[PDB]
């Protein structure tokens, strides 16, 4: 408590520094109507601005993450590089905080990219995924071109969108649309987030930004950039907290920003 | 009917929307003379100009996909940003359809470059492939810097590359270099290519672009240029007929352009 | 003979055209210490001109690979694109020969990286790894952000980044951390610096001047960039002995630049 609900369609509730968020549109296999994207963006955005929130967790309500769009300009950059369908998965990659999504049933088109603004995916191995878009005589435009390709072939990720066909939870983890098969993808996310948790904060946040930025710099900019942000790090009061608790083997007491 | 030929090279059929390219000097492994650039080049160029190819499948004659460059300036620009060698290889990717390569016996050198230049790769589990160059006191000039960096790892590439050592086609689709093993690649491209037909050619086209262009944006661009393809679609005549033939559960009838 | 000794941290002896390395602080497990430092860097660099060397091997004497930073300004470029902690890691990627690594025991954080610098890594199936620095409130910034990039994937660095947790040289082949699980990584090692030696050296320096600068440059670059490699070897005095030693069956005697 409180169950932090947005327009109808997602629940976000905080404890111990971890944040659920619950695609909560149950009845409708969590499909991405107008008021579900509100609903996501809006409790992606109300995160950037809750003090002590270290990790998030992100799943969907009933039998299915995300059953994809539903049917009843583009151009525009409404949510500064993103539109708003594209802000509904991005929103997971700017925040400052890991993102662990945790996909079990139906997972399709928006919802398969929505999950892939996390960090990291826990799945269930009968989980059924698809690039639909192509279904639709669509592509692709909710981000999947810019969090896909750090995690997935090239020659895969052609293929899954040309045929838009389903791939199972097993199969997603070895194409890399997730990170790790669970029977309860859901106790394995919470449980990562627990450990993230632990860690100090703004050295999860530092390297968070640098694994989001590196692969579109240059060599030369990408050890600049490691060097810059270790410079905010080091000496400050929890990199000096951090080394206390490694040498006393106890668990860091960390300001949080 | 017709067989097209060119230089007495490459033979292109076209049927029920699929265009068949067989790199046809089966006496020679299809090996790489002057004629046979010039013909794979020349055949590449004949389909951009094609109206109703929706996917290609390309192959080798008798019993080797391509044994590479027959024995018996570089940096002129002679086709676009290639110069011919690269052309050979980079035809296929820039072609706006899917090219789908089927590949068996020995693929070597400029051989497996040119099998590079596919979107999605067949191979037999036991063809054998190499980056053959070092060999010759070369490098890889055919446009693998740029094909392969997306499906194949760093390190594996900097090895075989330095060893020019031979590898199976089970190896090839595990290190990246193939997509999938079959005992009859050529129906398994052919198989895959009918599917990719019968999906909306303009949305194969856009997707294809957007695979094609990413890697190498920005974050903010890859996003842009989402949105600038999704535009080009949404509402169009096809796009509308493919959602329509996706309620009826029938397949879409569509204008090729 | 001779045992090179650098800052009496860093061991170098070279034998038919193999260079090879060995970090020689057993007794602290190669620990990180400024000398540490000094010696690796000054080996990296002593080798850029010694003529004749073909291939490096990097390996820890005594039971670990590196255990890391020892306990007992950052943004200042102090060496070309690098600081000198990163220059550890960096220098076996800026040297012209391609460079092998044998990790055995531990070898976390510092380690990790400085590993990652060599081209292809044999590893024990029993190793420990760690992208460790999260552990001291601090992120990765001796060059990892640039070296991993091209070989694991980015989920897979973020979890390991954020939980800091141990891995094994098995999940470490598996994740792209290391190239190839060996018993003896250095026999290993060796016997491919050894295969690496007798190719041209030129057509080898130019293979990885590619790998290493491909990722980094558009499309239309690489191009250029192969061409432009491929006109220094091309009709060459190695070039047409790498042709003429092939054509013979005969190992090519090759001018050593």
């Amino acid at each position: 408590m409180p169950n932090m609900n947005f327009h109808d369609r997602v629940s976000v509730t905080i404890e111990d520094h971890v944040a659920h968020v619950l695609l909560d549109r149950a009845d409708k296999m969590n499909a991405l109507d107008d008021a579900m994207f509100e609903g996501i963006v809006a409790a992606g955005h109300h995160l950037h601005s809750v003090k002590g929130v270290r990790c998030v967790v992100l799943s969907g309500a009933g039998r299915s993450f995300c059953a994809g769009l539903d049917l009843s300009s583009l151009t525009e950059r409404t949510h500064g590089n993103a539109n708003r369908a594209q802000q509904a998965a991005m929103v997971w990659r700017k925040l400052p905080m890991p993102v662990i999504a945790a996909v079990h049933g139906v997972c399709f088109g928006g919802g398969l990219q929505v999950a892939s603004g996390a960090d990291i995916r826990f799945i269930t191995p009968d989980a059924r995924l698809a690039v639909m878009e192509v279904k639709w005589g669509l592509v692709p435009d909710m981000a999947g071109y810019a969090l896909w390709r750090g995690n997935v072939r090239d020659d895969v990720l052609r293929e899954l969108t040309y045929t838009h066909r389903e791939f199972s939870g097993e199969e997603a983890v070895r194409f890399g649309f997730a990170t790790h098969v669970a029977d309860d993808p859901l106790a394995g996310a919470m449980e990562l987030a627990r450990v993230v948790a632990e860690k100090s904060p703004n050295a999860v946040r530092g390297a968070k930004t640098l694994s989001n930025r590196a692969p579109d710099l240059t060599v030369d900019d990408v050890l600049m950039a490691e060097s810059i942000a270790q410079h905010e790090l080091m000496y400050s009061r929890n990199q000096m907290e951090a080394v206390k608790a490694g040498m006393e083997k106890r668990a860091g007491d960390f300001v949080d920003p």
